[PDB]
RNA sequence: CUUAGAAAAGUACAGCGCGGCUGAAAUCAUCAUUAAAGCGGUUCACUGCCGCACAGGCAG
């Protein structure tokens, strides 16, 4: 079924692909070769318990492995890969980016499990404004006016929790909102 | 390119004897330091066993 990718991208019939726009088709398989051949097919076949799976096996990896500590991890150490990669895609549409509506269901869906420990990752200021769309004035400005409550330029400061309900409070675009992808 | 050119002041030495600063005194009255204040563990060192132990040892 590889050569059925070829039909798929050229935007038509396509049954077990979600149809995306050719652009968003593009950047799809260009995710897709860091992480060309058969494997893409099934893998959107069963595509909601496959991605939670590779989501499960990562995370999985990255916490049994860790070297830091159990506590005070960064996003880098646990999620960065996967997260600030498939983030900057073409235009960020949440709908259309399927792999980052995916991957923000399940962020939201295991916030404050365990001991919340994804919900309380230590942050830089860099990475905020990678996943806010947000100016560094600006994010000097909201730490002033204290929206941000820091524990710098560039120091570890914040916490992915609070980051993301900042987001979900005050970051919501017109395509970049939580209804498209719940 | 120096009032330029050059140059050994060195040998000895006993300051010694004696001494009464003494008389007198009042420092001395009064006094309001007062007002106002977060230093903050979110989990983290738990639960069993032995021994008589406010003794001391075991494990997960």
């Amino acid at each position: 079924a590889a050569c059925t990718v070829s039909n798929w991208l050229a935007g038509h019939e396509s049954k077990p692909l979600p149809n995306l726009p050719k652009s968003y088709r593009w950047g799809l398989v260009h995710w897709w070769m860091g992480i060309d051949h058969f494997s893409f097919v099934q893998f959107f076949s069963n595509w909601p318990r496959s991605f939670h799976s590779i989501i499960e096996d990562e995370v999985e990896f990255n916490l049994e492995h860790a070297v830091v500590s159990t506590s005070e991890l960064r996003l880098k150490d646990l999620l960065g890969r996967l997260f600030f990669g498939s983030i900057r895609l073409p235009e960020r549409n949440l709908q259309h980016n399927i792999i980052l509506g995916e991957l923000l269901c399940y962020l939201e869906n295991r916030l404050w499990q365990d001991k919340g420990l994804i919900a309380n990752l230590k942050m830089n200021a860099l990475e905020a404004t990678v996943m806010l769309n947000c100016s560094l004035d600006q994010i000097a400005s909201m730490v002033e006016q204290r929206i941000l409550k820091p524990n710098d330029v560039t120091d570890y400061l914040f916490h992915f929790g609070d980051i993301f309900c900042l987001w979900l409070a005050e970051f919501q675009s017109d395509e970049f909102n939580r209804s498209f992808y719940v």
